[PDB]
């Protein structure tokens, strides 16, 4: 599933649902920083990080998580212009 | 104010209070995320991040944040050995 199946498929359901809907990132190499995608609804996507071990409560970062930042930081580099042409960020 | 004498002052307000103390980091170059850093009461210490703009809510990220993510991932790694012997993390 590409980020842009993604981006469509939450932007469905969060529209025929009238609520968040969401969806893990499965970026590559990550070890537990987990990014989700949510579209928010007229849908607007944001991205949160999450503990793959408090997966609900918010996120403690330590030093060993550095490489997973950075991977995070390669993501959003690599897909910045697509997404700024494809959906609209929460304020 | 070094690392250090924020660990220090946060270790020492948690003690005589029994409870979360906090203090923001201030990394140099950081645009939006801010790092909180948290002494939690036998004392351990974890890291959250957040945005200026919403400072109470879960920050959501977006591509142009990968810049500050970088930015916190390099500070992890400057300071990981340092902290690695002088403070305990969050579980
Ligand atoms: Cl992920
Ligand atoms: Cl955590
Ligand atoms: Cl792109
Ligand atoms: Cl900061
Ligand atoms: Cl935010
Ligand atoms: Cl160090």
């Amino acid at each position: 599933a590409s980020l842009k199946e993604i981006i469509d498929e939450l932007g469905k359901q969060a529209k025929e649902q009238n609520k968040i809907a969401s969806r893990i990132l499965k970026i590559k190499g990550i070890k537990r920083i987990v990014v989700q995608l949510n579209a928010v609804p007229k849908i607007r996507y944001s991205m949160t990080i999450h503990s793959q071990n408090n997966f609900r409560k918010q996120i403690g970062i330590t030093p060993q998580d550095a490489e997973d930042l950075k991977l995070i930081a390669e993501f959003l580099e690599k897909y910045s212009d697509f997404l700024n042409e494809y959906v609209k960020f929460t304020p």
